[PDB]
Parts: structure tokens; sequence; C-alpha cells
């Protein structure tokens, strides 16, 4: 069952299409969130994508034909496409777009100065005590669209509807906090059918505008998850995660999009240094394994590029699929979605989707934990400095299982490529997990 999606950050349309056929589809990823496909300002920085010029599908990722080709090919592979949609603003200042269009002084090919709110600057203190300014003023100089305007709502809705006609199945509403929930409600009334919509709302608490305000218009990014997970993994005890989720004050599980990190917070925007990223190696593996095994939210796996400490830099000057060579795992594209523990966690989540309870939780009061998903699967994480050798109780059928974090079941089901885990006749497992390692087994990766 499809349960997880991935963000192919700055991946061009040809690389995504190929990734869908060769990897995402076969491995079970539900969908792909692509970078903004519309016309945006010129420049090499990754953030140019967040300054729209028009809704023409001519961007750094490719042209309209390549985009349509990507949707079709991904769709055939069983993978949906979610489009990062800019509903709050247009480009700042003046200049030229990726499709040749000129703009300037809030004058764009599809909007006039009258289609924007009167200019004012959002100040940091406005977040805590002035919802009017947060939603009507400019976010770092970006022209703030008058989202209450029928013309503006029709224009954005037409774009969304055009994407659905092409085959796009979902949408990410960028900077949703900066748009009144009621404006989004009016917008959605113009959207055909019921596509998957998730809204970016950064709410760690103490904001004038809250995440709960967007629950009736779709899913909402739960930023507390990323921050607390990172904080617990680095500075706390894993034992504390036994009631992670609503128990910690998070929004309803069925309404949340969760992640270890995202394109913003891995660069210091919306997250401090406690956020765990690819740079943390094995710590990142372990954090993803917990997220993917734990039954809270709709997880989004991150797929980054090594930015070499430059938080403004755009992606690599080389494609992922480069003349038969895969530009992954090194100093270009990181391809975390292909990392063994991460793809294995996705497999675990996909095969335990028939039991969303956390069963038989066990911990050593500190950094060793183990829990099951009923008789569908079991997992354990060892973040201590000594081997985890405890005997844990599971509800699983006795037999031999492939530790899916380190390998997989062969076609004929007679062998695994990685280590084997034995479930004894009484349902127990005598663990043998080294420091900073983990194991996960499920009913669909059982031997012979
Ligand atoms: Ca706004």
């Amino acid at each position: 069952t499809p349960t997880t999606f991935v963000h192919l950050f700055e991946w061009n349309w040809q690389d995504v299409a190929q990734e869908c056929e060769q990897y995402l589809g076969p491995k079970g990823y539900a969908a792909v969130q692509v970078s903004p496909p519309n016309e945006h300002i010129t420049g090499s920085q990754w953030w140019t994508r967040y300054q729209p010029v028009s809704y023409e599908l001519q961007s750094r990722g490719g042209n309209r034909a390549q985009f349509i080709d990507m949707v079709n090919r991904c769709s055939a592979a069983g993978v949906d496409i979610y489009v990062d949609t800019l509903i709050n603003h247009m480009a700042a200042g003046s200049g030229t777009g990726t499709a040749g269009n000129s703009f300037g002084n809030k004058s764009f090919p599809i909007y006039s100065p009258q289609d924007f709110h009167e200019s004012c600057t959002i100040n940091n203190s406005d977040y805590g005590n002035d919802r009017y300014r947060v939603q009507n003023c400019e976010l770092v100089g970006l022209a703030d669209l008058d989202t209450a305007s029928n013309y503006v709502q029709n224009t954005i809705a037409a774009y969304i509807n055009d994407l659905q006609a092409i085959g796009v199945k979902g949408f990410r509403f960028d900077a949703s906090k900066h748009v009144a929930a009621s404006d989004i409600q009016s917008l959605m009334a113009k959207v055909n059918g019921s596509p998957v919509v998730f809204q970016e709302v950064i709410d760690q608490g103490g904001e004038a505008v809250g995440a709960s305000e967007y629950l009736s218009t779709g899913l909402v990014t739960e930023f507390k998850y990323s921050t607390e997970l990172g904080n617990t993994f680095r500075n706390g005890s894993l034992a504390w995660l036994s009631n992670f989720g609503e128990g910690w004050g998070f929004m309803p599980s069925s309404s949340a999009v969760v992640f270890v990190d995202n394109h913003d917070n891995q660069r210091g925007h919306g997250g401090a240094g406690n956020v765990i990223t690819f740079e943390d190696g094995r710590l990142y593996d372990l954090a993803n394994v917990f997220m993917l095994a734990y039954p809270y939210g709709y997880p989004k796996v991150m797929s980054s590029y090594d930015f070499h400490g430059d938080t403004d830099a755009g992606g690599p000057n080389v494609p992922v699929h480069n003349n038969g060579n895969l530009e992954c795992f090194a100093s270009n594209w990181k391809c975390e979605h292909r990392w063994s523990y991460i793809a294995g966690g996705v497999d675990f989540r996909n095969n335990t989707a028939d039991n969303w309870a956390v069963t038989n939780w066990w911990d050593n009061t500190n950094n060793q934990i183990s829990f099951g998903r009923g008789s569908s699967g079991h997992m354990a994480i060892n973040k201590e400095d000594s081997t985890l050798t405890a005997t844990v109780q599971t509800d699983m059928a006795s037999g031999q299982y492939c530790n899916v974090l380190k390998g997989e079941l062969s076609a004929d089901a007679k062998s695994c490529s990685g280590e084997v885990i034995t479930v004894n006749s009484d349902g127990t497992i005598n663990l043998n997990i080294g420091a900073w390692d983990a194991m996960a087994i499920h009913k669909n990766a059982k031997l012979n």
C-alpha cells in the first residue's frame, strides 16, 4: 500500500520521469513533490523558484512538453505528482522570467498592481501579535497577492485545474500561513474535484496565525515533528518517543505531513541546528527509520543535493541520470530516497499499513527502543554505545525474516540479500544490534 512520498528538490523533469520508472514505482513511493513548474525569475539560486512571473510551465525544470511527459510516465509507473503551488505572492522587484516574460512594479503578464495588497513589510514580531500584517504584508519583499479578489482566485484556480487536466494529483500550497484560511476556502470552491492538498504552515507555538486554522482545507505540515524528532535524537532519550504525536501536542495524525527535514529547514529557515539532515549520516538513517516505522502522519522523504555550506546555491550542474551513470551519494545529488535504511523504512511502512497501532513497546529507559505494528511487523533501534541484545516480544509468526533495512527478499523468497532475523516459536526475538544500527521486519519479507 502506498504510504510515503518524496521531495525531489530541484530535480529536472527528465530525471524525475526516469526516477519514477526505475526506482520510485518499483520501491513503492506513493508520489513525488516537484519544485515549482511555473515561470519564475532567472538566476541560479534555488529560491528563484519561489518568485513566480506567470503560470506558464517553462521553468528551470524544463518546458511544458517535458513536464507533461513526466506526469504521464510517472503515472504509468504508479507514482503521483504533487505540484508546489505559490498561492501567496509573485516575484519581488523587476526583471525577466524563464519564459521570456518581463515584469516590474507589481506589473506581471497576468496581474496588475491592483491585484496585490498595498505594500508593507512583515516584521518578525508580527508573527506573534499581528495576523493582519502576517497575511496582508510582504514576505521578504514578495508582492503579496490579494487572495480575497475573485480575479486572483480564478487565476490560481485555473492554473490548478489545468494541472489536474494534465494529470497532476496533488498540490503543496506554499506559504499558506500568509494567506487567510477563508481565502483558501474560497479558492478551493473553484478547484475541480478533490485533489490531495497539503499546506505549508510553520507553527511551533505562540503564533498569531495557527496551523489548526488550515485543517478544513487539507493536510498541514507539522513542523513540530521535524524539530522534536531532531531534538530527541540528538539531545534526548528515544524512550520518550513512546507516545510521540498528539500526545506531544501535535495536530491530528490524519491531518499531518511529517518529515525529518525539508528544503528550508536543512538550510536554517524554520529550523535550528538540531534538525537532522543528510550531513548527519547514520543519525539521519536512524531518524528516518523511526519516522517511517511509527504510525503518525503522512511522511515525506527528503532528497537533497550537497550544497557545500552555501545556503543560497542551486543544484548540481549535472543530471542525476548522466549517460548511464547515476550521480547519487557523493558531492552532487545525495539521493536519500535510495539510501538502504530509508528505502527499507518505506518498505516497512508500506507493508504494515493494515495495522496502525504501536504494539509491545520496549525501551531501556534511554536510547534503545523496539516496537511492533501488531503481527504485520516489528522494529528496533540501538542508539547506545553497546550492543542491544535484549529479548523482545512480538506478535509475529515464527520463522526467518529479512532485515529490510539492510537487504531484501529474493523473487523466489528463498533468501535475503542482508541479515536474517529469527522470530522464535513464542514470538520473541533475541536481538543482536550493534551501536547506532537498527532492524525492521514485516510479514511480507518472510523466508521460504
Ligand atoms: Ca498574503
